[PDB]
């Protein structure tokens, strides 16, 4: 009938796919603040659940630009994989090595743009078996029309479509595990959860 | 083949999922009004038709907040499980008991946030074999981003995306088996038809 | 395999369910004028290819108003069948004795409210087998948010979404049919193709 | 499982369907510059990877219009099918002829509008089993609402829903291949990329 | 120089023009929730401040309907002027009669619909010396571009435009002359303020 | 001290500029269906209240195209100025003598494009003492940006911002005049006003 | 005649008002992510110019809720004026003491609501002489209705409209003033420019 | 009260401010396709009748990037003023003594961003006795609401607002001037022009 493949924070990894400093400029579909966050808020996601996570840029020594300094600041140990070439990051054999390094069956994928170095990674690696979760508000494109079609193509291939709250909330099951921690990380990036927990506080 | 499975008054019972005081502040994919009336016209329909409905909240104690004064003035004798940390509701064992223990094969249910307290019980219950039927307008969540992702993640398990008002409708099936108790009902949450009525009457 | 299941003005017939004076006050997601507009270009179309025609209406003699003087002056011959109580036209046995008397199979529908007075009957239609294709804009309703839901619900059942053009685009195959005739429908539903036709013949 | 169809250079041909300069007047859903913009980008594309193309046209003798000129003069070896009445190409034996001798089982589709001269071949080219993707961002039509609709008949069917950027990159695969010019079509069809190479340039 | 002429509680009257059952099917530029919230949401500040209050219809015995049953509920002593033929209000003896038999120099006008029967006696008040402050999400009309235009001819005859909440606070300037009753207010028509209160309690 | 300048229908002239079938392709910040119906309002209303109308076309004989038949059609017998090359219809002599001719204090204009044929003679008019009521809805250009634009620059020079639904109720200024006919006009380019109409009417 | 009078950071102090936790949940006109951003923003270059702060907030001690942590933490020398009933910060004779007590002439203001906390102590200080610049994007409100409606009061008045980007490139005149302190806010406050930053320095 | 000043062809200026590479990432209020058609049309337009053009860029070799390479390109004699410090540039000797030098008291001006860029200059030479033309469609900001602040304070001070289509029709005055000359600009940056025109040479 139907199989709940829900997260698992010992099963999945997180790829950051080309969020660097020129590509950034091309995406319009979510305000600069609020992707800025959404990304940052995935970032912290992916260090507190302690996920393998994979950074890979294309043609960054181009007008591309380099990577946006904070994923390198809060994963400096992480594979770091740039691509000169490949436009699909699965075409990259060292991208794929180190995906497969990692040993998880899940993929926690977000990137610049959607439609491109999202989309063909996902649909990839949906065809190699794994199962992809696509954080929808931590990956920007051109527009919400170019993004609509990402999200039918990737959708029609059996990518699951998720935020990165969702993501979280998917890996944290239970508040009991760590309530500070988990907190700090909503209270974080969600500035009306924040001013719930200050007002709680008084 | 097709089947229309459409919702049964005596095989559906109703969810209401974490509508929170605190919650509530971070839903903006519906103005703070239009919402409030969906989630109580959704109330009214379930108390109408005698419906099973079963409470639920999440943190309750904390920064997330209690749950609305109206759900619990109308349902005083329903089921209401607190969930002091389980964020899926289908992992609190006594929310599934509840949910089983009314003998319904159709769940109806509504909450905040729609990505992850309504998507994840809907994905847990649709995969031990439940009609589940989402009550889109009841639901309310950060943007509608986020909401499409949602429901794009929930259509592809076979749940079924509705409203409040075609819920209602779908339930009743005829007018004549309650023309003033339904049309005050309507009229009640429907500011438009609560217009047709009054003038009907002059 | 995928088969292009194509309207033919020969299996065809037309069903304008609840397009009364005030229902039609209910739908916010068109505006009055487009609304307007494309159910009379969706009932010009039906006329021009001779389709059978079922007009239908609930609680008439109440808040919902009798059905636009319109489509009873067009087709003043259509099987005309006013539910007293069934929401769903479909549970109404003159309303399905009339559909199985055209002897049609495809069913081309359109009325208000989409997620109710379409989206049921519809959904009825598709089990019992029928091709049903949606005039999605000549369907009306509260929001687009409650619109897409019922889109979604239809799709799932394998309605056809279409809209007034496509519909009689594809009846109609061939300019060659009737150029003048099918030129003065588009024309008159429209404006901007009127401006076409008009600086064309100067 | 899943199998990731990917555009691929030498088994693709790209269809430009009825870009009028009358019917470009009921594009609506676009911005006249974006939508001009989208168009020559996907012909600029077309021609850089030397893919088989064919344009066609519907009653261009009459309010129709001809062409749009930059189609013609980039594509004057292009089979030209000038159609006289059927409004799906698919039902001109000229256009399939076209279509078939080019020997590619890829299509790239866009024209206007989108839930007809579109819609309509792209079914009829899925009936017959070719892989049809769809160019949502360079086809137009009245609004986005009748976009929607026919996006999802497409979906349904089995169509590949993309843009002109994606498919330039799914084309190309690899930078390296030519960096200077593909370079040229993303900064002559993207500003802002443009405005990232003339700051690299300093 | 400039002085600040706000509202004050024993020197404004409200104005409350052709809020009627069939002239609010005309209200599109607020949904029917928000408007009619925003309504009611004046007439209590009125009734909470003891403000002379007049109540004015057009047509009342025609299609534009009964004036709401709300209004005359909470204001049954006030003056009730029904006017047979004068659309704007000021051309009508009595409502003038009515306006100035309060004494109050300060007019709080709302009404459907904003560019007609709200703006015609508030340019022909001002003309009379009357200082006019209009509750704009308390007056409604056919769209935002017929509201804008509304406002910028009411803008430039000198009419303040503000809305019910800051009606509200400057008329009780002071939050210590009555915590629990205007807190009522608030909480019951901000479903947002009222979850404030409702954690606070807790 | 303020002075209500109220359209009377004994000192007003209606202005019709370059209504025509190209330039009508420009107009984006109105859907085709609702300025068609805009128009067709402002021109049933010149006639009912027999209003001196002016009619001029801007380089007809070219890509601009010829007037709109409906307002020739309306107006047989009205002064029509083919204007061959003055942008400015105030810059014309033929149309400043004929706007002289009928004596008329007051200006209702409407056209194509707002920013230039509206905008400009508006302008001069403004300056040569002449009262200026500009119908907005009645008046179209390239997008909302541009519109607000000249409503700005319009506004800053003292002119009278409305639509047409205003100027016919400012004109009639009282409904016993002619119930009927002024009915006639609401129910007729209102859709929404001809439901209430027929609800009453059963 | 008219007289630039621009921000000088010598003679200019900054305005907090209410910028509290619980009220923060009505603004609705702006997302939380820019909200929260353009606040932080305001804040940074009241401090990078050393401009007198002012803080206040409305009834802290309810369901208003506490000053946002990041104000308190940054001014702790600044004034903090807890206004137990006084709506209008005006009325509160140790604010208007403490904003006298800075000896600026120029206010910067900006706070929560719009139509209320910022209006009216805004209108209260340009009727005592002052020049008041009022920060649009660093204040909220229910709605862009309501929002619009206070800029039309505020503008009436004499109120400066800005933002904080342009606040802070007026007060800081030249660039050469202090280059890497500026572009350092610039960065830390518009994601778009940090990306500019970014690629410039590779 | 009111003199109509008009745009003179031989007393008009044309400022193009800070339309360089970096700073036009932060436009987004504008589409880049929109936008980019909208300078180069204002560009086209001064150019056409010959008016003394000034360019001026901040910073430029910074993170602001340069001019774009078209205005540089269309204007290789006009006076060049590279600003290092001041950000209002008019508070650059240079670039005032430039602007006197063309003896122009007509100043049409556009630029990145509006609120800053292009208002304080704006506001700088109004003070001085200067009419200025803002077109707004080639001024680009942050987002719509930065933009209408800027609006409303160039407002305010009596700067006049327009668009590139009103600035060349202002300027050009009648048809027959130059009828291939300004045909083919409006041709060249009105795509759906483009078409009217292909369509008249059939
Ligand atoms: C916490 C967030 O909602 C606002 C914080 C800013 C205003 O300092
Ligand atoms: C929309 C309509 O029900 C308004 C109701 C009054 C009470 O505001
Ligand atoms: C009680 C109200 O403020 C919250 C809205 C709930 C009823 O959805
Ligand atoms: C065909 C239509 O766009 C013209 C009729 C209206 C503009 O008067
Ligand atoms: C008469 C009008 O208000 C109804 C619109 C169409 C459905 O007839
Ligand atoms: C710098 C900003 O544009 C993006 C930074 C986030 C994506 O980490
Ligand atoms: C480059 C694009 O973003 C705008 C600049 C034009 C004017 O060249
Ligand atoms: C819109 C037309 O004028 C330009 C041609 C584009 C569609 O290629
Ligand atoms: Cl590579
Ligand atoms: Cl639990
Ligand atoms: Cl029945
Ligand atoms: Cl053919
Ligand atoms: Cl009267
Ligand atoms: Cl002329
Ligand atoms: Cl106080
Ligand atoms: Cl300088």
């Amino acid at each position: 009938s139907f199989t709940y493949k829900r997260l698992d924070k010992n099963d999945a990894a997180v790829l950051f796919v080309d969020h660097q400093a020129g590509l950034l400029s091309l995406v319009r579909d979510f305000s600069p603040d609020e992707f800025k966050n959404n990304v940052l808020a995935l970032a912290d996601i992916a260090r507190f659940f302690n996920l393998p996570t994979i950074l890979t840029t294309s043609f960054e020594d181009g007008p591309n630009g380099p990577l946006v300094p904070e994923l390198k600041e809060m994963f400096p140990q992480a594979p770091y994989i740039a691509r000169p070439g490949n436009i699909n990051a699965w075409d990259n054999e060292d991208f794929v090595k180190a995906v497969k390094a990692t040993g998880k069956k899940q993929l926690i994928i977000a990137g610049v743009v959607t439609d491109v170095c999202v989309a063909f990674p996902t649909l990839s690696a949906l065809e190699e078996g794994f199962d992809v979760f696509v954080v929808t508000d931590a990956s920007g494109t051109f527009n919400p029309v170019v993004r609509d079609a990402a999200w039918a193509r990737m959708t029609a291939a059996g990518a699951q479509l998720m935020n990165w709250f969702s993501v979280g909330c998917e890996l944290h099951r239970d508040w009991r595990n760590d309530i500070e921690g988990f907190g700090a990380i909503l209270g974080g990036h969600l500035p009306a959860y924040a001013n719930l927990i200050q007002s709680f506080g008084t």
